[PDB]
Parts: C-alpha cells; structure tokens; sequence
C-alpha cells in the first residue's frame, strides 16, 4: 500500500530522471493537471508525464496521416501515369503501324498530329480548357471525337486532381496542433493513472473516446464533405466503361489494367471513407480508470464534430472558434466534389 515503487519504475524508463520521484505518497494540492489527492508524482514529474502524452498522441496522429498520405499519393500517382501511357501508346500505336496504312497524308502531317496529342496532354493536365481541323482542312464526324475526348479527359483529369486535393486537405489538416486543454485532458486520461495509485489501471474506453472526440473534434467535422468527395470520385469511375467509356475513348482518338487499379482504388477508399471520425476508436482499442479512480465511466459517448463537443465532460471545446485550416480544407473539398459531379453529369 501507497506505494510509488512500481510509480519510480515506469517513470525511469521513460528516460526522466529517477530524483525526482518520491519514496512514498505526498500531498497532492499542487497538481495542475490530476484531481488533487495522495500521489506518487511532483509537479515536474507531472509535466513531464503531460509532454509525454502530448508527444505520444501527437505521434500517433502523425503516423495515421503518413500511412493516408501516402496511400493517397500510390494512388494518385498510378493512375495518373496509366492515363498517360494510355495516350502515349496511343500516340506510339500511330507511329508504328500507320505510315504506309494512311498513305502519304499521314507522312507530311505527322508532326501536326504529333501537336494534337501535344495539346491533348495540355488538356489532359488542365493547363488549357478551351477547345486543328482550320489548320487541316486549309492545308488538305470529329464533333464526336470532340464530345467524347472532352467526356473522357475531363473524367480522368478530375479523378487524378481529385486524389490530388484528398492528399492536400490530409497534408494540410495534419499540420493542425492540439489545444492545452486537449494536452490536459490526454494527461489526465493516461498519466494520471500513475500519479494517483493505480498506475496498472487501463483507461475506460468511452472516457478515451470522449476525450479524443474532444480534442479532434475540428478534425471530425471533415467527415460530410469527405465521404461526398470520396463518394463523387467512387462514381466518376463509372464513366469508365463501355463503347463509350473513358479508356475506350482515351484509346480511340486516332479512329484490363485500369480495371484492377479501379477496383483497388475502390477498396482503398472505402477503407479510408471513416477515417476522420475513426482515430479515436482505433486509438482506444490499440475495473477501468474513468480519470478519478478504478471503476465504472459514467458518461455516454459524445457525437462526432464540434458541435456535440459543447457537453463534453472530459473536454471544454469553444464550437464559436472553428479551426480556420479545416474549413478551408473544407471548402476544397466542396469544390472538388462539386467539379467531380458536373465532369460526371455532363458539364
Ligand atoms: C509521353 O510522351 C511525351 C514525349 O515527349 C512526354 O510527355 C513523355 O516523355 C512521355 N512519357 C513519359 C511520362 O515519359
């Protein structure tokens, strides 16, 4: 009984300094962070238990978005060089078979189709969106052409943009730090334990749940606007396919491997669809300590967002105050979302 022992030994191996640590339990109306009682751990010892927290869940964190991140970018990057193998072969099918099939008016206007796949790789990267036969037609049907390069290259275009944008709202939203509230009440979830006897105890998880919801709030108001994005570029795929599908025409223009990235591309955004409300589940999963004492949590587990934090109990969260990056982030989201849905519904 009031022992700081076990206390000394799992504070040393956290590299902090063996001094500090007392031999039995003193008076804890000093402490800042853990409710005031008999504990095992001084003011410096609590600080630096709360920067270990606060490093750990900031790790954490860090990690999750380094995996998306780059998952994202996998993506993102193999697709965009199947689109531009796709027109490269095709331009390269040209070169190889065609010079004695078309005759000798393919011979002297190669260079002028070599600059029409030129200025569709402009188009395909968005550096040009206006929209050859002049020029032809002075020097001597292709409405369909231009319907359907511009249904299939806008489609693909977006797609890869839209990958872009998910990566960039995940870089940019992963740059946001926690609040000293947030740190406090992350100390008082793990650390605090140790401090006041029961350092043994594992956390409760709907109080770890709280908590995180607390703090990642502003995250979890991503949630909408990130399934809509995710869900617009699920349906964008769908122009793929057919005689009139998007890698047919891509193909076409001088008249499966993309079916699998599809496919891949599907599952790993359908794994990922959750991810903003999804961090403190994980966290908390990889006779309970409710932050007071061993026993049972009380409180029932907030809703995801700002919002719902207004009642939390583990985490006082001002919803007047939204994290500026976020709605940002947001508003990109919207708006890749809403170029998806106007490049998929025919405009
Ligand atoms: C595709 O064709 C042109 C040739 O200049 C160019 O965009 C690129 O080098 C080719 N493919 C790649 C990605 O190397």
């Amino acid at each position: 009984s009031r022992s700081c022992g076990e206390v000394r030994q799992i504070y040393g191996a956290k590299g902090f300094s063996l001094s500090d640590v007392p031999q039995a339990e003193i008076s804890g109306e000093h402490l800042r962070i853990c409710p005031q009682g008999y504990t095992c751990c001084t003011s410096e010892m609590e600080e630096n238990l709360a920067n270990r927290s606060h490093a750990e869940l900031e790790t954490a964190l860090r990690d999750s978005s380094r995996v998306l991140q780059a998952m994202l970018a996998t993506q993102l990057r193999s697709f965009d060089d199947h689109f531009q193998h796709l027109l490269n072969d095709s331009e390269r099918t040209l070169q190889a078979t065609f010079p004695g099939a078309f005759g000798e008016l393919y011979t002297q206007n190669a260079r002028a189709f070599r600059d029409l796949y030129s200025e569709l790789r402009l188009y395909y990267r968005g550096a040009n969106l206006h929209l050859f036969w002049a020029r032809l037609l002075e020097r001597l049907a292709p409405r369909e052409l231009r319907l359907r390069a511009t249904r299939a290259f806008v489609a693909a275009r977006s797609f890869v943009q839209g990958l872009g944008v998910a990566s960039d709202v995940v870089r940019k939203v992963a740059q946001v730090p926690l609040g000293p509230e947030c740190s406090r009440a992350v100390m008082k979830l793990v650390y605090c334990a140790h401090c006041l006897g029961v350092p043994g105890a594992r956390p409760c998880p709907d109080y770890c749940r709280n908590v995180l919801k607390g703090c990642l709030a502003n995250q979890a108001d991503l949630d909408a606007e990130w399934r809509n994005l995710l869900d617009s570029m699920v349906l964008i795929t769908d122009k793929f396919w057919g005689t009139s599908g998007v890698e047919s025409v891509i193909g076409s223009v001088h008249t499966g491997t993309l079916e699998k990235l599809v496919s891949e591309a599907k599952a790993q955004l359908r794994d990922v669809q959750d991810f903003w409300i999804s961090l403190p589940g994980t966290l908390c999963s990889e006779r309970c300590w409710n932050g007071m004492a061993r026993g049972r949590y009380l409180p029932e587990v907030m809703g995801d967002g700002l919002a719902n934090q207004i009642n939390n109990p583990e985490v006082e969260v001002d919803i007047t105050k939204p994290d500026m990056t976020i709605r940002q982030q947001i508003m990109q989201l919207k708006i890749m979302t809403n170029r998806l849905r106007s490049a998929y519904n025919g405009n």
